[PDB]
DNA sequence: TCTTTGTGTTTGGTGTGTTTGGGTGGTGGCCGTTTTCGTTGTTTTTTTCTGTCTCGTGCCTGGTGTCTTGGGTGTTTTCC
């Protein structure tokens, strides 16, 4: 396996064994009024004369506190001391390694097997206020750093984990994470504890989600690699009207944030209803009204393709082909040809004329609409069809909608265009 | 295929209804003392109005999980 890093990210940052404070009233629990009545557990101490450890509110016993998120206190409860419900304050943490794969930097793998629910290690950094928070913020954004290190602990209270901290700092982002961060209070005071959400074995990376409000801030790519990811870092939106579809696919369809508003704006405030923002169910009326113009860019080309590749709704992919209709530019047709757009237009096909979530007749204007700029792309090769063998599912298409006549005459046409173009070499292999 | 429930009529009976005698309790008479009605005065407290800080209440957005519905079966209770 990759190469340990525990020394040598340790060595990038002062260690910290305990949070540090900015002042005295800062992160005091019930926003500083000191409940005096401390909230004693009625756990009676469960000592194991054998090994001399106090078992009270364990994992499985039934302590209300543990339940509430409380600490016990020695001296105060009833539970006498050094409980099983102490975890922050004897700092047992999980054991846990550093190391670095993929796009990722420095990451927290478990060195052992650890249980469900189970404590993995307390986020440590400087508590400070929003002012110094802003200060710091500008402080790095200045020096360029590339790398979140702020965690909101409560309204208007921070913790940076920048320059000073624990290993917590060194988990990545993941979209289907492992653990989770929850608020616990210990004693007067509130502190950040990180979770298993499920069953971790030894070797495997712990993550979490960040859940990261930009504040204005541009996203950032997420390459956590997990299935479900949306690509981009971030959280809820600041406002509604902001998103109706996602961005490399609204973007795909000629949809900006202008446009993306003005579709909310013009209905939602108007007594007619749109849900919230949730790409999971395509809204067709939008996809629909939306405006389309020809594409000139490659990039535009590029999120064109993952539209394709991703999204599975008729009606965003017949506006797609509609706006490629448009498209008439050759540079961003060879760049498609490169992205294997043949491959892309094979399972939309598919998904619409061989499996059956539509009408016959709809389906038959659907490949009119796409089996022009197929025949209308330039080509100069076989080898760029052999990447997609396409003119298969055109042969199954053609058999399928035999009735429709058209639709095989112009699929005829098509394959006699193909069949004349060249071929390109792949090197013999010993046998 | 196959068990219950009602009102009605002849005859019995036991408990409701009626009738005399008396004794005890309800009815008539007058006298005294005080409980309460009436008035008058004080003054406590209850209402009604004005101004600021405060903290909670109202509303809106996202969503986790608790509430509701269908299927099987078996074991628990029902019937003779
Ligand atoms: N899944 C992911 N894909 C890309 N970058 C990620 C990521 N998870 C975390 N990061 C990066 O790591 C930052 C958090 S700090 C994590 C430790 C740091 N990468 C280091 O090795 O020093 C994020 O702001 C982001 O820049
Ligand atoms: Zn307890
Ligand atoms: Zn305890
Ligand atoms: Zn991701």
């Amino acid at each position: 396996y990759p190469a340990d890093k525990t020394e040598e990210a340790l060595t990038t940052f002062k260690t910290l064994s305990q949070n540090s404070y900015q002042n005295k009233t800062l992160g005091n629990a019930h926003n500083g009024r000191s409940t005096a009545d401390g909230m004693s557990c009625d756990c009676e101490e469960n000592w194991d004369t054998v090994s001399g450890i106090n078992n009270a509110c364990g994992e499985y016993s039934e302590c209300i506190n543990r339940l509430t998120s409380i600490e016990c206190i020695s001296g105060t409860c009833s539970c006498g001391d050094d409980c099983q419900n102490q975890r922050f304050q004897k700092k047992q943490y999980a054991p846990i390694a550093v190391f670095e794969t993929e796009k990722k930097g420095y990451g927290v793998r478990a060195q052992a097997d650890i249980r469900q629910d189970a404590f993995i290690y307390e986020y440590l950094g400087e508590v400070i206020d929003e002012s110094t928070f802003r200060k710091r913020k500008e402080n790095y954004d200045n020096q360029g750093l590339e790398h979140f290190y702020f965690m909101m602990l409560q309204k208007g209270e921070f913790i940076d984990a920048t320059a000073k901290g624990g290993l917590g700092r060194f988990c990545n982002h993941s979209c289907r994470p492992n653990a989770y961060v929850d608020k616990w209070e210990v004693g007067n005071k509130l502190r950040m504890g990180i979770f298993a959400k499920r069953e971790i074995y030894k070797g495997e990376e712990i993550c979490f989600d960040y859940n990261v409000d930009r504040y204005g801030a541009n996203p950032q790519k997420c390459y956590c690699g997990e299935d479900n990811c949306i690509g981009f870092l971030g959280g809820r939106t600041q406002t509604d009207s902001a998103n109706i579809l996602p961005v490399p696919i609204a973007e795909a369809l000629g949809s900006t944030n202008a446009q993306e508003q003005r579709w909310v704006r013009l209905m939602k405030e108007q007594n007619k209803s749109i849900k919230a923002s949730d790409y999971s169910s395509i809204n067709e009326d939008y996809v629909n009204s939306l405006e389309m113009r020809p594409i000139a860019d490659k990039d535009e080309a590029s999120k064109v393709t993952s539209a394709l590749l991703k999204t599975q709704d008729y009606i965003i992919l017949r506006k797609l082909i509609e706006r490629v209709s448009l498209t008439k530019d050759p540079e961003v047709l060879k760049e498609i040809v490169r992205l294997r757009g043949y491959q892309c237009v094979a399972n939309i096909l598919t998904m619409i004329v061989l499996d059956q979530e539509q009408q016959q007749v709809d389906v038959e204007s659907f490949t009119l609409s796409v089996l022009d700029m197929l025949e209308s792309w330039p080509n100069s090769s076989r080898n760029r069809i052999s990447s997609s063998q396409i003119e298969s599912v055109l042969e199954s298409v053609k058999t399928k909608l035999k009735k429709i006549q058209p639709i095989g005459k112009k699929i005829n046409s098509l394959l006699n265009s193909w069949s004349k173009l060249e071929i390109s070499y792949k090197i013999p292999k010993s046998q």
